[PDB]
C-alpha cells in the first residue's frame, strides 16, 4: 500500500465493493451499448452522424476546459470549519463571531501566483490563502496571502505588475528585464520584495505558512461603533520553508508537492490548523499612525498593535472532485456580512470590483449558483433573475421588482453600512512617494538575522543578475536607499555574477 | 377577479399568507440595508465602488439575456404526463411503452418559427410542438411540428430556408423576394407551402392543433425486429383555426395569445390532451413505397398505413418560472432511448447533430444539467467531466477513463443499435427532383374543398404579390405543375393585385 | 418600382452587373462541390461525419444568435456626421468642438425600450437615440433618449423598473399590476409617465423626435474651468407623432415601420438631421437651483437656461449589414473625451458601469475591436492584452507593463479630469422624496393644452384600468398630488372602464 | 548583449528610433491623464465608480484568459513557407502541389500533450507538429505528431485515454494506476508506447524531430483517380533527443526550453526545415495489405511503400505576439482542399468533428475570422452569417440563402469529393484485437538496437513501478506478448523496484 492520494481509485473501488457498476449512459441518460467502438458502415467504412454516443461524449470532452484564474492559477483546496475561541463582539457584530465555540463551515484554496495551471508548487512566489466562511449572514470571503503586505499600493498598477511577473508578450518566456524594470521603477515594492526573497519565499507546502488578510479592514459592533483591523491566521504546525535547492528538485520530481502534501495530511487525520487573530486600530489611532494605515505596503507593528485571539481554522475534509469543488471555487473580497467592511485601502477598493467581475467571465454570470460558491447557510432572496445556466427555480414566480405590494423580499436597515465622513478633492492623488523604505529597513535589520540576510541577498542577486545593467543599477540604488549594506551586499554578488 | 394569468402576483402573495417577507440579500447571501438608495459621498456626491450591493445587482441585470433559439424563438411551455393506453410492444421495446397504464412525465414547448422573442403568436407559420419524455432509459425528445411534412428534404438547405424566411441582411426587414425566390427555386416545398397557406397555417392557440414527429423513425422490439414508423399526436380539443382577420387583430391586441390561452386553460383545470398514434411500415413495404419513404416532403397515406393508438399526452402543470423551465428548455432529436431509432431521412440525420450543437452554444456545454433538461428519471453515469458551470458533484471521484479495473460504469449490450444494411457509393445524391407535385395534387384536390382552395390561393397571392414579377411567374409555374387551376387561380389574383 | 428597402437584393444584383458569382466555400476557404445535397452511402443511406461542408455550415447557423440588448432590444441604425456650426470652446475643449465646420463621423441607433427583438416599432415607449462620435480623442458616446428626463433618480431602482416594464416571471405576459404597482409606489416617475402617455409617447418613426442627453454633464475648457450642461438635439424634420389608432394598425401591418422609414429616407437622399444645442449652468447656479440639478426627473427651465447652438447631426448612410453594424453597436456613456465629463447624477453614475459591463457579456470582452465599435479616428495604445477573439496584432511585442523603461505608451497630464470638491458622510441618502410633483404640474398645465390633457388621461386610464383597484387608487392619488384635476379626470375614466 | 529572446524588449525599444511614445488611452481611445493613481475623494478616501480608466483596464485584465487547449496545451509556434521541390501531380491535384517552386505560406505549432499551459517542455510525451498551409483553395491543416502512429485506433477511446494521461479527478495528481490500467487493458497501445518510452520520447527541442500526418489520407488527381497516402516530414536538422537526466534538469532549469530554442534559432537566421515526403498505396494494395491500412497503430513498411519527395517546410518568422498568433492558432484536420481527402481511419473520422467543435468553444463561433486562422490566400464566400464577435462586414448585403436568383456565390462541381463504394451493416465493429503485437515486435527487435532496448525497458519500468502490482502484471503480460524478452527485462526491473 502507498499514500492515500495514490490509492484514490483503489479506495473508491473498495468503498463500493459488492455493488454492481452503474449502467454507462449518454448525457441525456440513454444507456450505451458499446462505448468502445464507433458506429460505421462496415468494419472499414466511414463514421456516421447517427453515432450520437460519440458526438455526445466527444462534444463534452471538447468543452472540458474553462479559463484558468488570471492570477493564482495553480492551487490546492480543502474544507473544514472555523471555530470561535475568543470573544471579539466588542469590535464586530458579525454572526460568524457571535459566541465562543460557534462553528462555521469554511472552504480554503492555497496557490502560487504567476505560474499557469501546469506550473510547479515549490517555486519562489507569494502564496494565496483564501478562506470562504459560509455564514448565516451570507458568505464572507477572506481572500488573503501568506504575507501581511503587497508589492504595490494602488490597483491601477496591478495589471502591469502581474504582466511583468508573467510571460513576455512575444517570446512567451519569463523575462527578468520585465520583472526588475517594474520593481526598480516602483520602489514601493521593496518591502514585499524583501519578504518574497527571504526564506518565507518558498513555504514547505501550504500547511507551514501563515495567512493574512493583508489589507486594513473595518469592524462594526452592535452599537454602531467601528474600528479598523488586520486579520492574521498563524499556522499551528509551525513555519517551515524549503531550501532553494530542495525546491528546485521538487519542482521537477513533484510539481504538485503542495497538492499531495495537503491531501495526505487530511487523509491521514493530520488536520492542519491556524489560529485567527486581529489587530485593532481605533479611528483616532489611524489618524496618527506613522504611515498611511491603509497603505498595503505597510504592516502594523505588533508592539503597538498586539494580536487579539479570535478562533481556529481547521481543514478536515478533502475535495471529492477537484474541478467542481476547487477549480470552480470563487472568492470575492466584496462578500462581507454585516459587522465587517472595507477600509479606504486603494488596493482593497479595486478588489471589491475585480473578483466578482473576473468570476462572471471565468465561471459564468451565475457562478454563485455553483454548489461550492452558494451561500448555503443563508437564504438568498432578491430581485435578480435569469442569466445563462440558470439553476434551481430562479426564485419561481416571486414578484421581480422592488418595491412592490406583493410581499416579496425586503431590505433590513440593521444591515446598513457604517457611516464614515469623507472630505476632499476628487482627484488622482500620487501615492508613489509614501515612504518606501522605513519598514523595509526594520525588516532587513531587525526582523531578519545575519544568516537570512545573506540568503536574501543571494536570492535577489541570483535573479536580478539576468536583467540589463542599467536595471541592476536602479534596483541596487533602491536597495541602498533601504540600507547601504543591503544594496552593497547585492552589488558585490552582482559584480561576481557579471563575471 | 380576472383570468388566472392576470392574477399571478395576487395569487403568489395570497399563497404567502401571513408569512413574513424574506430578507433581501446580495447574490452572496449578505443582507441588504437599503436597496433603493446608492452609496455616495454626500447627498449630491459621486457613486462609490464600495457600493457592492449596486454592482452585484446591476452586474446580474447586465447578464440576464441569453441568445434566443435560432428558430422557434417565440413560444410557450407546460408540463404533464404521457400514459400508455395500448400495447405496441410488438413494435418497440422502449420502456416508455412498457405497459398499459404506464405514466411518464413530459415537458412540452409550443412555438412559431421565424419570429423573434418579441413577435406575435397569431401569425401564419408552422408551429413547433416538442415533447420531452423523462424515461427510465433517459430522455426521449420527440421534437415535432403541427405538420407531418416540411418544406425541404435535405439539411444542407435548412440554413438557407430559415434565412429566406427571416430578415433581409441589410434592411432587417421581412423580404417577400427572399421568401418566394427560395420557394420558387425549390419546388419540393409545394406540399408544406400548400399546408401553410391553408386554414391550418394559423391555429387557434396551441391546444387546437395536431402534433407530428414528421420524420419516419425506426422502432425495434425485444426480438431485434425493426419496422419504420410515423408519430402522430392528435388534439383531443379538436382542430380550430383563426381567420386571417382575427389573427391580424390578435397580433396587436395580444401578441401573446397562445401563451395566455395555454396558461389559463391549465390554471382553470381545462387540461389539454392529445392522443398519440403511430403508422407502421415494414422494411419490405418501404422498399416498394411509391416515393422515398424517408422523404420529409411526403406523408404515408392512412388508407395504406392506418393509425395505431398508443397513448395520451396531458398537460396539467404550468411552469413556475418561465425563463428557467421554458426558455432554457432543450430538446434533442438525438435523445432516443433503446427501442426508438432514426431512419435514413437526410433531414432527420442532420437534426441529430444540430440541436445538441446549438444547445451547447445557446445554453452552455453543461445544458443537460439545467433542471428542466436533466434526465431525472434515469441515472446519468459516464466518463464525461468538467466543463463550465459544472453542477452537482461532477460524478465525484469515480474513475474517469473506460475501460478501467475499478468498477466504474459499464456499457450495456442490450442497448446496442439495430443492424441495418446499406450499400452504395459515398456521394451527394441529388434529391431535388424527387416528385414534388403528386401528393400536393392530392392535398389540393382531395384534402381541401372548394372554399378552402379559394382561401388557399387568396392567402398565397396576398403574400406572393409583393415579390418581383419574375419570381411570381416561376412561383405560379410550380403551382401549375401541381394543377393547372392551382396556378391559374393564383395568377388571376396576382393580376388583380398588380393592378 | 417599389421602395428602395424592398429592392435591396435587386440593387445588389444590379450592382454586381456582368460580374459572375464568386465560388461558394466553407468557412476555411475550401471550395464546395455541391452545397445542396448531403454526403451519404447510397441515395437512401446514412449521413456521414465526413460531410464537413454540412457540419461547417450548420455549426455556424447554430451559433448565429447573441443575447439581445437587455433593454432597447428593438432598433434601427444609420451613419453620418456631426458638423460644428457654433463656437462653444469657452465651455468645452473637446476636440470634437474644436472649430466651426469641423466634421466628425457618427453612428446612431434608435430604439424602443421594453419590447424584444421581434416586437413592433410603433408602440408607446420611450425611444433610445444613441450617438457615437468617432473623435480624435477617442469615441464619445452620447447615449440619449427622446425625452429629457427619466422615471427614476437612483440606479438601484433601474433593474426593478425594467422588470416591471417587461414580462411576468411566471406567465411571460405583460403585467399591468407590475407596471402600475411600481409606478404608484415610486411617485418620482410622474414626470416621465406624463410625457410617456402624452402624444410624444409614440413618435412617427425616428426622424420626427428630439434627442436628449437627459443627464446633466460637465464641460471643461482649456483653462481648466468647468460648467454643467445638458445636451439637446432637436429634429430638423419637426416633431410628429402617431395617433393611438394608427400606431396600433402599424403594429401588425408593419412592426418594422421605424426601420423601413429610416432606411428609405436615407436611400432616397432625404437625409434626416438634428440641431445640437446645450444648456449651461455654472457651479454657482447649481448650488442655487430650486431642485437637485443632478436629478434626472427634472429639466432645466429654458427661460433661465437658454438653448445654445453647437452643431448639426446628419444621417446620410444606411448600414450595409445590419447584424455587423447595428446589432453589434455598443454605446458606453463612460466613453467621454477630454473636455466632457460626468456629473454627480446618481443615474448617470450607475450607467458609467453598466454599459461596458453588459457589452462584455452581450458581445464579448474584446467588443471594442468590432469594427463599428472601434475608435478608428484615434490611436488605441495601452497595456491591455489578450482576451477571447483577440483581433489585429494585440499591440504586437510592445512592453505590456507600465511604467517601463522601453518607450511604450505614456499617459498625458493634459487629459487629467477636472478636480471638484466633495464633502459629507458616506451613506445611502434617500432621494425618494426630492419633489415629485412641482415640474409635473407645469408640464400638465403649461406644456400641454386642453385637448392634449384629454388624451393624456385617456391613454393613462386605458392602461391603468387593467391593474387591481388598490393599485388604481394609489396611482390616482399620485396624479391628484400633481393636480386634483389630473387625478379626477383619470378616475372618471377608470370608473367608466371598471364598468 | 544576450540571446535574442532575452533582448526582446531592448530590441523593440531601439527599433522605434527616437520616436515619441504613443499616447496611452482607454480601450475606447480616450487619452489617459494618470494611469498610476486611482480617482478617490481625498488622499485617503474611497475609490469612485467615476474612475472609468481603472474599470476599463481592470475589466479587460479580468478577461485576458481563455480556456487552454483540452490537449497539447503547452506549445510554441512559428511561421514560414512550404515549397514544392518535386512533381506529385499524378497523385494529387491540390493547388498546393501545382508546380515545382510553388510556395505556400505556413503556420506551425509544436507542443507536448498531457501537461497544462504552465508545464515543462522537456518531458516524456508525444509531440504535436501541426502545419497550416494557406492555399488558394482555402487552408489545409496537416495536424500531425512526431510519431507515425498513435495509442488507439477508435476515437471513442480518445477522451478516456487523455483522461488517463492527465490528473486524477479527486487529487488532481498524475496517476500511474490510471495511466497503466488503461494501457494494460488496451494493448493496441503497445506500438506507440514502445516509441514513446524509447529515446524518441524526449526530443531535443522542436527542430530535432520528424513530423507525421500519421493517418492514411486520400489523394485525388485531375483525372479523378485516387490513391491512399501517408505524409512524412523529416527534420533537416537531424534527429536529436535529450537524456532522461538532462530533460529532468531542464524541466526545472528552463520549463520553456522548446519555446526559447525555436525562437532563438529563427532570430539568429538558423531557420529549421523539414523535407515532406508521401507514401502511396493503391486501392488495390489496400485490399490486400496484411493489416488494416487505416489502423492508426500501424505503419506502412518503407520497403513496400517508399518515401516520395514532395517539398520543403521552412520556418523563418517568429510570432510578434504569442497570444494572438500562437495561443489562438486553430488547426482543423477537416480543412482539406480539393485533391486531399480523408480515409476511413476511425480516428481521423472522429477528428473531422472534434477540432472545429472545440475551437468554437475555446476561441469562439467565428474563430476562423481571427487573423492567424483566416484563409487569407483564399476568397471566403458563402451563406454563413452573424455569430458573436462578427468581424469584417459579415459579407455585407449579399443574398444570404442558396439557391437564389441574385448572383450570390455558387458551388463548383469540380470540387466534388472522390466517390468510394461501401457495403456493410451500420454497426459498432470491434477493432480492439486487430493485431496488437506484430509490428511492435519488429520495432523492438529490428528497429531498435540493444542499447536503446535497454533504455526502453528502464524508462517503462521506471514509470510502471508506481502502479499497483496487478496492473504491473497485466502490463508485463502484454509486453511479453510482443516478445518474451520484452516483458522479461521489464519484470526484472520491476522486481528490483518493488524491493
Ligand atoms: C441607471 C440607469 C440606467 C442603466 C443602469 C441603464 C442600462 C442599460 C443597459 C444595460 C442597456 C443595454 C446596452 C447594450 O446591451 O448595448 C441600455 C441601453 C440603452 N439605454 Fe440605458 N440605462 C439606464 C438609463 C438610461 C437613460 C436615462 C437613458 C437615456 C438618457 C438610456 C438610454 C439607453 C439607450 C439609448 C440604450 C440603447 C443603446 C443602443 O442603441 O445600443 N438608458 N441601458
Ligand atoms: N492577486
Ligand atoms: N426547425
Ligand atoms: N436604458
Ligand atoms: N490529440
Amino acid at each position: 500500500n502507498r499514500d492515500p492520494a495514490s490509492d484514490q481509485m483503489k479506495h473508491w473501488k473498495e468503498q463500493r465493493a459488492a455493488q454492481k457498476p452503474d449502467v454507462l449512459t449518454t448525457g441525456g441518460g440513454n444507456p450505451v451499448g458499446d462505448k468502445l467502438n464507433s458506429l460505421t458502415v462496415g468494419p472499414r467504412g466511414p463514421l456516421l452522424v447517427q453515432d450520437v454516443v460519440f458526438t455526445d461524449e466527444m462534444a463534452h470532452f471538447d468543452r472540458e476546459r474553462i479559463p484558468e484564474r488570471v492570477v493564482h492559477a495553480k492551487g490546492a483546496g480543502a474544507f473544514g470549519y472555523f471555530e470561535v475561541t475568543h470573544d471579539i463582539t466588542r469590535y464586530s457584530k458579525a454572526k460568524v463571531f457571535e459566541h465562543i465555540g460557534k462553528r462555521t463551515p469554511i472552504a480554503v484554496r492555497f496557490s502560487t501566483v504567476a505560474g499557469e495551471s501546469g506550473s510547479a508548487d515549490t517555486v519562489r512566489d507569494p502564496r494565496g490563502f483564501a478562506v470562504k466562511f459560509y455564514t448565516e449572514d451570507g458568505n464572507w470571503d477572506l481572500v488573503g496571502n501568506n504575507t501581511p503586505i503587497f508589492f504595490i499600493r494602488d490597483a491601477l498598477l496591478f495589471p502591469s505588475f502581474i504582466h511583468s511577473q508573467k510571460r513576455n508578450p512575444q517570446t512567451h518566456l519569463k523575462d527578468p528585464d520585465m520583472v526588475w524594470d517594474f520593481w526598480s521603477l516602483r520602489p514601493e515594492s521593496l518591502h514585499q520584495v524583501s519578504f518574497l526573497f527571504s526564506d518565507r519565499g518558498i513555504p514547505d507546502g501550504h500547511r507551514h505558512m501563515n495567512g493574512y488578510g493583508s489589507h486594513t479592514f473595518k469592524l462594526v459592533n452592535a452599537n454602531g461603533e467601528a474600528v479598523y483591523c488586520k486579520f492574521h491566521y498563524k499556522t499551528d504546525q509551525g513555519i517551515k520553508n524549503l531550501s532553494v535547492e530542495d525546491a528546485a528538485r521538487l519542482a521537477h520530481e513533484d510539481p504538485d508537492y503542495g497538492l499531495r502534501d495537503l491531501f495526505n495530511a487530511i487523509a491521514t487525520g493530520n488536520y492542519p490548523s491556524w489560529t485567527l487573530y486581529i489587530q485593532v486600530m481605533t479611528f483616532s489611532e489611524a489618524e496618527i499612525f506613522p504611515f498611511n494605515p491603509f497603505d498595503l505596503t505597510k504592516v502594523w507593528p505588533h508592539g503597538d498593535y498586539p494580536l487579539i485571539p479570535v478562533g481556529k481554522l481547521v481543514l478536515n475534509r478533502n475535495p471529492v472532485n477537484y474541478f467542481a469543488e476547487v477549480e470552480q471555487l470563487a472568492f470575492d473580497p466584496s462578500n462581507m456580512p454585516p459587522g465587517i467592511e472595507p477600509s479606504p485601502d486603494k488596493m482593497l477598493q479595486g478588489r471589491l470590483f475585480a473578483y466578482p467581475d473576473t468570476h462572471r467571465h471565468r465561471l459564468g454570470p451565475n457562478y454563485l449558483q455553483i454548489p461550492v460558491n452558494c451561500p448555503y447557510r443563508a437564504r438568498v432572496a432578491n430581485y435578480q433573475r435569469d442569466g445563462p445556466m440558470c439553476m434551481m427555480d430562479n426564485q419561481g414566480g416571486a414578484p421581480n421588482y422592488y418595491p412592490n405590494s406583493f410581499s416579496a423580499p425586503e431590505h433590513q436597515p440593521s444591515a446598513l453600512e457604517h457611516r464614515t465622513h469623507f472630505s476632499g478633492d476628487v482627484q488622482r492623488f500620487n501615492s508613489a512617494n509614501d515612504d518606501n523604505v522605513t519598514q523595509v529597513r526594520t525588516f532587513y535589520l531587525k526582523v531578519l538575522n545575519e544568516e537570512q540576510r545573506k540568503r536574501l541577498c543571494e536570492n535577489i542577486a541570483g535573479h536580478l543578475k539576468d536583467a540589463q545593467l542599467f536595471i541592476q543599477k536602479k534596483a541596487v540604488k533602491n536597495f541602498s536607499d533601504v540600507h547601504p549594506e543591503y544594496g552593497s551586499r547585492i552589488q558585490a554578488l552582482l559584480d561576481k555574477y557579471n563575471e
